[PDB]
């Protein structure tokens, strides 16, 4: 209960205009068509971002804290899996993904 607050809370930081500048490519979902990648789906099998765990927070998908942060994580190792570690998106990744772990550690 008082957990699935907080992390309401912690998604609000990560669309927030503070760290925007790496968290954008994550808002919504990969568009492959218009990105023009052919293989995504074939490798990535759950897709998840920010907007989908907004949606499902809001339909109170989530039953703890550890439901949320799966899908979260999950989020960062789809990038993570399909890029190769060079590319910046996994650099924006990175970036974004210590905001959530830091926050995440500091819950009550
Ligand atoms: C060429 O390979 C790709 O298109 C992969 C794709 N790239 C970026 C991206 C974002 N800054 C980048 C800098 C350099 C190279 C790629 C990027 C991107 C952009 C999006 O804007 C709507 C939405 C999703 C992603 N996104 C995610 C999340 N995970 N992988 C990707």
């Amino acid at each position: 209960p008082e957990q699935l607050k907080h992390c309401n809370g912690i998604l609000k930081e990560l669309l927030s205009k503070k760290h925007a500048a790496y968290a954008w490519p994550f808002y919504k979902p990969v568009d492959a068509s218009a990105l023009g990648l052919h293989d995504y789906h074939d490798i990535i099998k759950h897709p998840m971002d920010l907007s989908t765990v907004k949606r499902k927070m809001e339909n109170r998908d989530y039953r703890d804290a550890q439901e949320f942060a799966a899908d979260v994580r999950l989020m960062f190792s789809n990038c993570y899996k399909y890029n190769p570690p060079d590319h910046d998106v996994v650099a924006m990744a990175r970036k974004l993904q210590d905001v959530f772990e830091f926050r995440y550690a500091k819950m009550p």
